[PDB]
């Protein structure tokens, strides 16, 4: 037969001898280059006259053409760790077959080696199966069981497996190449999946059972990374340890004696027989615990919050629910207080008088005083966009990134209000913040100086995170609103100025204006919801955050501007403290080139992706449309002045 | 210093630093003003406050031995020149400046007593860089200097020994005065991790109680008679000389009897460690440090009063009543 | 026995191993933490309950205090990599031994497998001896022998000394716990020595025998680096090879065919059988020849000198050696150009017209246009530092500081000026750049102003050169003359200001002033040494200067301010100008106020890194120095 083989390592190496003794003939081999013990598959191809080519990506359309130029009878996969999709699987007519590490449909993942240890499975095997579109689902043609020893650790299981597999080519190989195969189906319901393991999926936490801990040191026990734990700030690594059934009434974590040296868990006690410091030498558990400093008996402030731009929606609300919880220190920055007035007096925000605009040091002195800095000072205001481009373009640009590279110098999270507006006249159905291109018009179509500005930004403050190590979140917010919204002239991010606009028409008694008859679609957000994610992202629980957009919208929220100025209306028309109001001045349509000045480009809809949110918040939006427009409206007619 | 010189009436006192919470008692006293700043960030707002005071106190350093070598250009960036600065404003506006020199410019110096006017300093090579942080102090006390002589600036240098006494700094903080040592020992005994005697730490050390310095300090602020115009003072006690070895087995005594000792962990034991280990490479150590304090005694009327005893329990006391349990 | 083992790698595990087979106690372990195929020591001894410890010198005094409690009878060294000198050796009765890699005598040296195979022999083997002062010298008390297949390769061959190894243990260890050993003393003119390999050394070049590079091949093959050459500018590495007896009329380094690839060498030609190209994977040749662009037939600017403060001494000996040579380009920066003023129409040479207290983007634009910088603008006048210490201060360190930082920032490389007055008080007989202490007085002895804001220039270059990359070297002159002194209110660096006084003592008929009897002694070096070793810095061959403090000075030269008047005075009376300058004055003895006892450089870095040495003996020096100054005086 004809083979193109996939193969990486031991598995790998066995898998083409075994393939070369059965007789078949290798017309190329894929593998990888190695990373920074196991037998190279280079080498070996190599020594037996074969190509072999290391890609990056083997599905990429030419390597499929290569691969198909071949002509490969069957294919073959023995421990090839990138993904071979179905485009070049279905290249052979016999199939595609793969050399698996466990007992399938067991630990059909990845890592099986170390995981059936980390389990304490009495048994595991090897199985070659047939290639299909979902991961080691596809039918078992071979499988063979070995024991697992409770001696046994993670390497010299390895070379077990690697001897199983050998075998079970060895026998199966020359079925393969005649048309003699069974197949039995996996059954999917006594499937389980493991991913790669993480350094810290091996952290040893002494609640749990010696037998399980004892378990993790087995799986991943030098070669490997090895199990580790901590004394006091040190780090240290158990190489070899041994169950003690015997239990204590010490609590566990506490060190039982330091001759062996013993660690009180859950259930039963965990001797270290042998183990290392850092990064230093390998040594008995004794002299282990000497070094460490251990003896029996031994065991194992708020965040500064800088808000520029303070005094308006986003900081009064953020203020408020940052303020809520017990670990938070809000420092807000702005030119005035009124906004915010209730939370001077707060034990816990401080206000702090600044532009950043004239101020350069007060505000290089406080993002070096405080943790993690929130910029919302901008010009959102899209008539300033054309009207006064070079004051926008110094004050959301320039200014800002002042305040970014202060972030970058001082080594302090940023988390960036970027905008909706980026993504322009994109036409996906959803605005995807790590996928959706991003398109505006041309030069003479000023309008967009906003948006490229803000894009720029995005990718200065991208490159500083690749480059320089900055810590950062971005975020675009879609239309929020609630109570408290910005003035229609302000210069902070986040209310969202349509809704503002119309409630003002309603209360002023000026018509609605339809611009282009308001048939372009909205997605609208309750401040309940774009707070929660936002703080959900100041939290950054598991640092899931870090380096990620995340768009904040309610894609379930979508209306035209006709449809918003309808809903408002019909809010508005019931609403107790109507009568205090001129009568409605009727809906005005207008084209675009007259409200926005000219070079104006309005985009059809904004619909966003928010599979980012849930993906690094778990967050949803929870709040009905109706809700957030009684709301708003509600508390907007509230506050008017009447007399 | 705040305490000492707001029970006399006759000072005002402006607290400059990024926070509040050591000093927050002071905070509503009339004559003391905390200032909100930085030294590195901050030029204008300093410039001023420099202008609009009469005496000066720059405490803002980093004085830990492992920075030196791991960080030896934000030492020199902010030990060196954010402080020359500070000295140029007070050469500029024509004010006095008290300025904390260290005891470690003496380096290497065999006289059985360190003297501010006649000891030769001495230090190792290039490549022994741990003496960046000695070179660079020094050449300041030599910059302060030459303006005395030339452009008239007031000024005395002191040197603190060892100070110590209740509220130490933290071990990681940018300001001048809280042995590091003794610090580093009291939290071993508090963490329940073991003291690490380098070499055996058998190198002697003097210790001075902060009541008998800040005497001193204080007497130098009031610059009696004009005797501290253009001196250099040694703020230390010479009778409280003891290996770290020793100070370990006195904090350990005082510790064992303390009433809030059951709240803590066992002691993890006194490990002997190389050099090499603790400092890395390129450490070079001092074998002893012992200031003549005869400076002190004719520009001051000043000697040391506390028992060596009294400081080991009482800053030990304080910082264990301080300890959340 | 009680043992105290010192172990690394295979042959640490086996002769430990080797070691408890036999009965003997090991009480500690000795060992390396590792950088980043080998057995563990550690690993080993932790399973085995044996304390282990991996000082990084094991020769510190707590470690032969700790050694000396353990009280061993006998002490082994299986293939520990650091030095264990005689202190700790001796502290065993029943001796030391040690296991090597060779047939001693020969092959005593360091990494013998793989020096064997680069020089083609036919076979090693391995030799416990007792351990002395020379490395590998002693008596040996077991040998043997190992033939080296003509296909071995650096592993194979590894693991047959460790065998053979394990066979010398298993029955001449048991010999040692008795005392049943022979000492047969090594023949010492019979022994070869060989040193440690560097990567480079295992570069390809085709003009050699085919057996020698096959030879080369076998020495380093994985998990060795490989042995490597260049296709153009792409670097390939060949993992194995087979010899061509057949020759080829094509010339050495030609590629004859790609399928199987051959290249030509100076006798036969080298078949390349697998290798791979830069970091990619290993392939077949046929396969290696067609991804590097091999096909039948296939073969294998100026450095600017930017001179700051060019005017004068320095400047004028050192662009006249720079543009003696073909590939440098010099460019000149000064207030004033009459000194160099003969270099001006040079075609490399470049005069810039700058100042650097005022100047600042002027000097940063030359320092990035430039490759190495040489910033010999100063104040080194003593009356000056008393005099104006302020301004010594800024111009010596702050402006010489931003224009090092301009060589931070911009990547290139510095040839700094720091001063031998760093040394100050020290009381060493050699003032040395690595080792010798740095004595200055109280603050109140302003005068040192100088020598301690220069030493913190070389501390912040240090760092610089630690931290952030900065390519740097750092030269302290001593007392450089020759013809061109600089004037004495000159703010540049590198004249004996000594000598220019005395000489324009005799020149102006004024005294020769003795200070304090003038029997403090000083070392003076004529200038072609001083230049050429200088110059020899530029050079960097072999970039043994990188990070480097060498102190240029001829100690041979050493004379006091007494004997140097003698001699100029001497020299002065007989020369052919003598009548133009007034009868001398006379010697006049002076108070301190109105120091160095003796400075005496060790050149040792001087050797070392510029295998320099001055070759100019004091009287022509004295003597070149007076006559062109002489002959340069104005008349009238």
């Amino acid at each position: 037969m004809k083979t193109v083989v996939f193969a990486y390592h031991d598995m790998g190496c066995l898998g083409i001898e075994a393939l070369l003794a059965a007789g078949y003939e290798i017309s190329a081999i894929f593998t990888h280059t190695d990373n920074p013990f196991y037998g190279s598959v280079a080498r070996l191809a190599a020594e037996r006259g074969i190509p072999v080519y290391a890609p990056d990506n083997v599905n990429h359309p030419l390597w499929v053409e290569r691969i198909a130029q071949l002509s490969p009878d069957v294919i073959f996969s023995f421990y090839y760790r990138h993904l071979i999709y179905d485009e070049i699987l279905q290249l052979a007519p016999a199939g595609a077959f793969n050399l698996h590490g466990s007992l399938l449909p067991k630990y059909r993942g990845r890592a099986p080696l170390n995981w059936v240890l980390v389990n304490g499975e009495t048994e595991t095997g090897v199985t070659l199966h047939r290639m299909v579109k979902r991961a080691d689902a596809g039918a078992i043609v071979a499988q063979l069981r070995i024991a697992i020893a409770p001696d046994d650790i993670a390497i010299t299981l390895h070379h077990k497996l690697c001897h199983a597999a050998r075998q079970l080519l060895e026998q199966t190989l020359p079925a393969i190449k005649h048309g003699n195969i069974l197949e039995i189906a996996q059954r999917e319901n006594e499937a389980t999946c493991f991913g790669r393991r993480t350094p810290d999926d091996s952290f040893l936490e002494w609640h749990k059972p010696a037998s399980v801990l004892h378990n993790m040191v087995r799986a991943v026990a030098d070669p490997w990374p090895g199990a580790f734990s901590y004394v006091g700030n040190q780090k240290f690594t158990v190489w070899s340890s041994r169950v003690h059934p015997h239990a204590s009434k010490a609590q566990p974590g506490s060190v039982i004696s330091v001759a062996p040296l013993l660690i009180a868990c859950g259930d039963g006690a965990l001797e270290i027989v042998t183990g290392q410091a850092g990064d230093g030498i390998t040594m008995q558990g004794s002299q282990l615990a000497q070094t460490l400093g251990l003896v029996q008996g031994s065991r194992l402030r708020r965040t500064r919050v800088l808000i520029l731009g303070v005094n308006g929606f986003i900081g009064n609300h953020l203020t408020e629910r940052l303020l809520r919880e017990d670990h938070y220190e809000v420092y807000g920055l702005d030119i005035g207080s009124d906004a915010i007035s209730r939370f001077l007096n707060h034990p816990h925000f401080h206000f702090v008088e600044g532009d950043i605009s004239i101020h350069s040091e007060w505000i290089e002195y406080h993002v070096k005083k405080c943790d993690v800095v929130l910029p919302l000072v901008a010009i959102a205001t899209p008539i300033e966009y054309t009207r006064n481009p070079l004051r926008v373009f110094e004050l959301d640009f320039e200014e800002n990134l002042r305040i970014i590279r202060y972030c970058v110098k001082y080594r302090k999270r940023i988390i960036f209000p970027s905008t909706s507006e980026v993504y322009g006249m994109c036409s996906d159905k959803y605005f995807d913040e790590d996928h959706s291109n991003l398109i505006v018009g041309p030069v003479n179509k000023p309008r967009w100086i906003y948006s490229v500005s803000k894009q720029l930004l995005d990718r200065v403050i991208w490159a500083y995170g690749e480059k320089e190590g900055l810590q950062f979140t971005l975020f675009r917010p879609f239309n929020w609103m609630g109570p408290r919204l910005d003035n229609l002239n302000a210069a902070r991010i986040g209310s969202s100025r349509a809704i503002t606009q119309l409630i003002l028409n309603l209360v002023e008694g000026s018509p609605i204006k339809l611009i282009d008859g308001g048939k372009q679609k909205r997605c609208f957000t309750d401040i309940r919801d774009g707070i929660e994610a936002l703080y959900r992202i100041i939290e950054n629980a598991g640092n899931r955050c870090d380096g990620e957009i995340i768009n904040i919208g309610n894609p379930e929220n979508e209306a035209s501007i006709e449809e918003l100025g309808e809903m408002l209306l019909a809010s508005f028309e019931k609403h107790p403290l109507r009568h205090h109001f001129p009568p409605f001045a009727g809906f005005r349509v207008v084209e675009s080139s007259s409200y926005y000045g000219k070079g104006y480009q309005d985009v059809e809809h904004r619909k966003p992706s928010i599979r980012n949110a849930h993906r690094c918040l778990d967050w949803e939006p929870k709040i009905d449309m109706q809700e957030t427009i009684d709301e708003t409206l509600d508390f907007f007619l509230r506050t008017v002045d009447l007399t």
